[PDB]
């Protein structure tokens, strides 16, 4: 089997991407944030505290003839950005882009934090990291990808995120028309439950490539590119008037600037992030200070190849017995 679904930016900055997901019988279509940095499929629901719902589409398990309460199971998650959600669990039929899993754990939110309530465009998350990070207790549950894997033509999914445009998530096949050149594969460590890999180095604009190992995660659920302070300082030193602002919470730059590109290494290959991809716009409406798309990871404890990096590539998440990542230009 295979599936193929279009992913759409939630706003004009590509702050996140939503992909329609069919849940239940008859189908209830919710727009989920596909997140390769977490392992829970959770939804706004008929159980969510009413004051915490503001425009999201909800899953109502009582209207699905295939929903079953997973007796005793609860979940509770806290993300890197400080947001959180918790609730109970149903099993139900879940389809993505024509690919169907029966008996998927659908985590129903009883509570969500303010950042979720305040984002009317995201109806929940669909986690695509390794199932070892799933929060369900007392019986940990499998991701949608882990449940689908055995039925797929090939045990893979691909992320093809657009810059200010729709893209695609494919399951079970590699669309050889979606990228240029060849795919370079690189080793993955699953020891922290993430798609964790080591970049071979970087370049700023037309500068010389610096060969240096940068361990980090491929995370579709993180907006920005978080890298060591040495690397980030080197990038923003090329932008007149850029500075790290403690008050704003990262590097800012004059909105009048033209930003340089940023290149990262995948083995002997190179992925170039155009400068425009690094512009996240005014810090506040009408400001001439703009927020940077490359930020320090110093305060995180891990480097994160988030959407700024991934949307410059066609990315293969290879879930073979020994997982690997693949990157191609496009
Ligand atoms: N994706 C995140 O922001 N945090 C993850 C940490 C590991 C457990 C699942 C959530």
């Amino acid at each position: 089997s295979t599936g193929s679904a279009t992913t759409t930016p939630i706003d004009s900055l590509d702050d996140a991407y939503i992909t329609p997901v069919q849940i239940g019988t008859p189908a209830q279509t919710l727009n989920l944030d596909f997140d390769t940095g977490s392992s829970d499929l959770w939804v706004f629901s008929s159980e969510t505290t009413a004051s915490e719902v503001d425009g999201q589409t909800i899953y109502t398990p009582s209207k699905s003839t295939t929903a079953k309460l997973l007796s005793g199971a609860t979940w509770s998650i806290s993300y890197g950005d400080g947001s959180s959600s918790s609730g109970d669990v149903y099993t139900d039929t879940v389809s993505v882009g024509g690919l169907t899993v029966t008996g998927q754990a659908v985590e129903s939110a009883k509570k969500v934090s303010s950042s979720f309530t305040e984002d009317s465009t995201i109806d929940g998350l669909l986690g695509l990291a390794f199932s070892t990070l799933n929060t369900v207790s007392p019986t940990q549950q499998k991701t949608f990808f882990d449940n689908a894997k055995a039925s797929l033509d090939s045990p893979v999914f691909t992320a093809d995120l657009g810059y200010h445009a729709p893209g695609t998530y494919n399951f079970g096949f590699i669309d050889t028309t979606a990228y240029t050149g060849s795919i370079t594969y690189t080793a993955v460590s699953t020891k922290q439950g993430f798609w964790e890999w080591t970049s071979t180095g970087y370049a700023v604009g037309s500068g010389t490539f610096k060969s240096t190992s940068i361990d980090g995660i491929a995370d579709t659920g993180t907006t920005l590119l978080y890298l060591p302070a040495t690397v980030v300082s080197a990038y923003w030193a090329q932008v007149s008037g850029a500075k790290s602002s403690s008050s704003v919470g990262g590097y800012v730059f004059p909105c009048s600037a033209t930003l340089p590109s940023f290149t990262f290494g995948v083995g002997s290959a190179r992925i170039v992030i155009p400068g425009d991809y690094i512009d996240f716009g005014p810090i506040s409406t009408g400001s001439s200070s703009c927020f940077g798309g490359i930020q320090s990871s110093a305060g995180i404890g891990i480097n994160i190849f988030g959407d700024v990096a991934l949307k410059a590539a066609f990315v293969v998440f290879n879930g073979a017995t020994t997982p690997t990542l693949g990157f191609a230009s496009k």
